[PDB]
């Protein structure tokens, strides 16, 4: 950790004025402590201590000189430097995140279960516009042996229900083991 041999401030700071910089970007607080000469092995080195916010307890040594204040302030920067590694699992467990609502389409997922459990997926339709107030009759087949024929009030109400009819049918289709 030794390096500078010309540091030692006497007006303002130095690596501290730098440390004091990012600490303001995180909204933390610089709290310096001091426990000089404590090494039992007659090693009267300088063991300083310094926190960043109010929950950590980092520290370092540099002997009796700037190396102490610099080591304490220097190693503090090495803190944010690190912590950049991921430590949480994969996805989070929040009950919100993006909007759920699952898929909103339907004619699309029907073609999905088709190639999934290999089946047929097509849609035909015969609008019943005889007098007018009559309605719209649609016809569609899905599965491998079922004709999802469906009728709707509007050409659009039909299509969506067209899938729903067969789609909700594959769910009810308990046949698919080999008979």
């Amino acid at each position: 950790g030794s390096h500078m041999e010309m540091a030692g401030d006497l007006s303002a700071g130095f690596f501290m004025e730098e440390l004091n910089t990012y600490r303001q970007k995180q909204g933390v607080v610089l709290k310096y402590q001091e426990l000089p000469n404590s090494g039992p092995p007659h090693d009267r080195r300088f063991t300083f201590q310094v926190i960043i916010d109010g929950r950590e307890f980092p520290e370092g040594e540099g002997r009796s000189k700037k190396e102490a204040k610099n080591a304490a302030a220097k190693l503090a920067v090495e803190i944010l430097n690190k912590e950049k590694k991921a430590v949480s699992p994969l996805l989070l467990t929040t009950t919100n995140s993006s909007e759920g609502l699952s898929m909103g389409n339907y004619i699309g997922l029907i073609n999905r279960i088709a190639q999934k459990k290999r089946l047929t997926v097509n849609y035909e339709q015969c609008a019943s516009g005889v007098h007018g107030p009559e309605g719209f009759h649609y016809k569609c087949k899905m599965g491998q042996k079922e004709y999802s024929i469906g009728t709707g009030s509007t050409k659009q109400e039909a299509k969506q229900l067209a899938a729903k009819l067969a789609y909700l049918q594959i769910l009810s289709e308990e046949t698919g083991s080999g008979c």
